[PDB]
């Protein structure tokens, strides 16, 4: 019930209003970016009325929490298409894409400093991949290798000494918050989506950044669009079930059961009222700390588990939520932490590492840096700063986040678990090179730091088979969808934005039946001269000579392939590509 | 002064306003389409004011012979087309582009033949649909794609290709949808070979082809027109320039004073560096000629004066291209003569809907595109369009547009060379190959249809042989204030012959004069695309599969049973099979 497309024809073509929506109710389970996505595009392409259009919320300290999980690049095929439609809240007769696109070209990111070491030392070799042949193959056997065949199987199971020794898996697993025992389909997945990209892979020139949090940038102008449209926000609304009734040629949901501040209620539906399920939630039953106090661990499933554990007991293609929210290893990152300061002290360090004045207002970190040789593998970003409307122009605020959830600080001798904001902060001073003489005063008065223990947050990433995501619409659903980054659609990869409005896309044009194509993602690992732009990246910039120079069955195969193709297309193109 | 992209952040974001814009202005020189795309790139991101942009035009102000020209199908990767034409609005439809109103057209009546060549007085090709394409036919269209550009310069059709190719339905369906001739650009044909490689599956029967409801002028011209107009565009008529005075120094070419005849007074237009100059150069239309029914168009080579304009630039410097390359030595074979056959008559409806399997009053489509008469001496196709192509014509009417590719060989039945042809003999030689009965076909030419013959001694220029520095670039180096745009200027990849070549040029040219900062959407990708090239391969070799393909060539079935043990478990085996080729 829908098609894909690229090119401008489709981008910029309008679909014809679909047949019946007069008729027809949609409700939105949550407000988290999936959900409000998706009743963007039920008002702009599906043009239901917005007076019957329910986003269902469950919602009605101590300091600034940033977030992360919101890098953006230029093929966000679908984000693009949505944002290019919602009014800027900062300027006047503009898009959030147009926002997005002159500030980016305004101040691009790149990183000046991405790995450190030794208590503030750049990595010697910061920007260079150092991966052996052996390595390169690695990627490569698993890029070649077909999702139907890597139910289950682990990071650890497709890579070796070589790959895990390498740079490019420092920058790779910081980046992207992958664990070795992570699902390796999507590290394949990943591998071929952003390969377009792979010669701003150590130095994050291909990041793109909101000038705001993404509450401010992303959220807010959603909101300000639906409720111009009329959308109705319903707020202590915790659904616990939906009852699908699912025959021989159909599934329809029939009633969403709810608690509405207390209350027990159902809303009853028919085949014209359509759900929007976001399954699961990688920041439900998130825990807080302060300066002074840890986040408290915590294993608790909350509404978002519970409903979709609910739905999968109903049809097998609804999922497997216990592959995602159980036997999470206790190594797994759980534990993030803002810090905020005015310290001269402290930015001036920070200053001395990433070469930028953290408090101009402009790209400042470019993206994290990694602290190699933290016990925690932790890592650091400080965005444009500063990333929240109401904060003072004299402070910024850095966001913290450890790979290792269940090993020894270098400085701070616990696990971060057992971690206050101080604590973490001054572990993360330490590994900065500031005097040991000074951490202690400058974590604990000069800076306000609050951890966040978050149980899911690696869940995304979890090692699963096909089946274990519900399509967006399950086969032969007449009214409802699976949106966000734990339901299944081909090729793109969770953990992005874009996901969110992909899955949300989908779903609105598939259950509507909408007339025009969705942008497939983006072809980049079937374009011949992105991937002789990745041949000579991964082999840290040689060419096809140095490359076979020290293989006797490739140095001959190159020269027979040399000489057929000699003074042809074939040639410029690779010498175009700096591969010859 | 400019860069290319792709997807949907640059499609989608809009461009700052340009540096000192609201001190330039633009002058248009040459009709066209491409004339009109430049004046509302102008408006829509150069954000120039309408008051200082001067369209000059040499025109003055503005059964029946209704004419139509051919060759305007679109396709989906018009990208630069489509950035256009979505900010164009529709005439026809309330709170629509000009992009809606197509799109949902093509969409409603998407366009195909059932019947593309026919023979022996109107049966149809028994291959039709195949390529019929010899290994060694397959090999030289390889061979010619791999050939860079740059050694191409002045080779010919001939040159490249041999008699497997010549004799391949392939070359069939080729040369008459693109009005390609043996002795024509090389050059231009690797480009097509490689532009279009998307939509090889939709060669022969022309499903990738998409059409707008009404003539050129109906759908896109106006629509741009009114546009321009509500912008307060200056539309200024009686303009005939004679030449544009420039300055080519060791550093810098500028444009100083455009020399016009306005309204038959002498003037000159000063130029500062913030005026900009869009020279249209040559023109494939320039000095046609018009008969009748009974009347021949009279056969002319004069030149006019966008001709004469690019042979006054070519003077001031080589950067400037070539003119003479395209508009003399054109051979006495070429293309010249198109005719448009108008007719209520219902013996000649029900004979073409006999053919095509549509019927040609229904306002859908009816010959999906041209239909080419295979054994015709004078190499004619001819297509109807969705009917009727102009708003006010009578419903019970069609016109049908005929061309043929020779223009100095007798005809089957009108054994004269089309130029001494009348419209009515033009028609009667059509309706001998529809199959209808050679009694009747005199007064159904004479009596029943009304056919109008057209004569453009340029109609076969963008395709003649050239070497490269013979089109200019769009904006020459160091030029400041000077672009070339239209289907003779020079750009990466691209083809002419297109609407796309001249929204492209005209994109191009306003982008790099201004200094817009924005993305242009690259030629589109797809002869880099694995996919793509995987379908190619399919449907090049008449749909069979690599076992097949290399079943006769003990070379070629080793290195695939090597590639087989090596791809067997893989990403790569499931790809082929999605694509037909295990
Ligand atoms: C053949 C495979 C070779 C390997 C190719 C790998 C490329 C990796 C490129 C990384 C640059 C970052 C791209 C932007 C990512 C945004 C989403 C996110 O940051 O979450
Ligand atoms: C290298 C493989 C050979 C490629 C063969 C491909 C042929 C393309 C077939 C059909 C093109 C249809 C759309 C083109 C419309 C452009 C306008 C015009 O027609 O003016």
């Amino acid at each position: 019930h829908m098609y894909y497309s690229y090119g401008n024809y489709e981008a910029f073509a309008r679909p014809k209003k679909p047949e019946n929506v007069e008729n027809k109710s949609a409700y939105l389970i949550g407000s988290g970016l999936a959900s409000l996505a998706a009743a963007c595009f039920l008002i702009r392409d599906g043009q239901m009325e917005g007076s019957k259009i329910h986003i269902l919320e469950e919602l009605p300290l101590k300091g600034y929490v940033v977030r992360g999980g919101r890098e953006m690049e230029n093929h966000f095929e679908c984000l693009w298409d949505l944002f290019r439609s919602i009014p800027s809240l900062e300027i006047d007769n503009a898009s959030v894409l147009d926002e997005f696109y002159w500030l980016n070209k305004e101040d691009p990111n790149y990183s000046r400093c991405r790995v450190i070491e030794k208590q503030g030392q750049r990595l010697v070799t910061d920007g260079d991949f150092t991966l052996t042949k052996t390595a390169i193959k690695e990627i490569v056997d698993l890029c070649l290798t077909n999702e139907e065949d890597l139910d289950d199987v682990k990071i650890t199971d497709v890579f070796s000494d070589d790959f895990f020794n390498s740079n490019f898996w420092i920058y790779w697993k910081t980046m992207f918050a992958f664990e070795p025992w992570h699902s390796a389909m999507e590290m394949r997945r990943y591998l071929m989506r952003f390969v377009h990209h792979i010669s701003g892979l150590a130095d994050f020139s291909a990041l793109k950044f909101t000038k705001y949090n993404q509450y401010e940038s992303l959220v807010l102008p959603m909101v300000e669009y639906l409720k111009s449209h009329g959308v109705q926000f319903e707020y202590d609304v915790k659904v616990e079930d939906i009852k699908i009734d699912v025959t021989t040629s159909q599934k329809i949901a029939r009633e969403i059961l709810i608690d509405r501040n207390g209350n027990a209620e159902s809303i009853k539906l028919t085949i014209n009222d359509l759900v929007f399920v976001t399954n699961g939630s990688i920041t439900e039953s998130s825990t807080y700390g302060d300066n002074d106090t840890p986040a408290p661990p915590t294993d608790e499933l909350g509404g978002s588990w519970t409903l979709w554990k609910n739905l999968a007991r109903q049809s097998p293609e609804f999922g497997n939520p216990d592959k995602f929210c159980q036997n999470i290893p206790k190594k797994s990152w759980f534990v993030s932490a803002t810090s905020t300061t005015n310290n001269k002290e402290i930015i001036d360090t920070i200053e001395s590492i990433c070469k930028r004045d953290p408090l101009a207002g402009k790209t400042v970190t470019g993206g994290i840096i990694t602290i190699n040789d933290s016990a925690w593998q932790m890592s650091f970003t400080i965005n444009r700063q500063q990333q929240f409307k109401d904060q003072p122009e004299n402070e910024i605020s850095t966001w913290i986040y450890a790979l290792y959830s269940d090993v020894n600080g270098d400085y701070i001798k616990k696990p971060i678990t057992e971690c206050s904001g101080n604590e973490i902060c001054q572990e993360w001073l330490y590994h900065l090179g500031v005097s040991t003489d000074k951490i202690e005063d400058l974590a604990k008065h000069a800076s306000n730091t609050i951890p966040v223990y978050m149980p899911y947050i690696t869940s995304y990433f979890m090692t699963r088979a096909i089946g274990d995501r519900p399509l967006v619409v399950p086969h032969q659903s007449q009214n409802l969808a699976f949106i966000g980054n734990f339901a299944e659609t081909e090729r793109d990869t969770v953990f992005t934005t874009e996901y969110s409005v992909r899955t949300a896309m989908e779903a609105v044009y598939q259950l509507l039946n909408i007339d025009r194509g969705i942008p497939e993602v983006i072809n980049s690992p079937f374009d011949l001269r992105v991937l002789m732009d990745a041949i000579y990246e991964l082999n840290d910039h040689q060419d096809l000579r140095e490359i076979t120079k020290d293989s006797k069955m490739q140095k001959l195969a190159l020269a027979g392939f040399l000489k057929k193709i000699k003074g042809t297309y074939i040639e410029s193109l690779l010498k175009e590509h700096k591969l010859l």
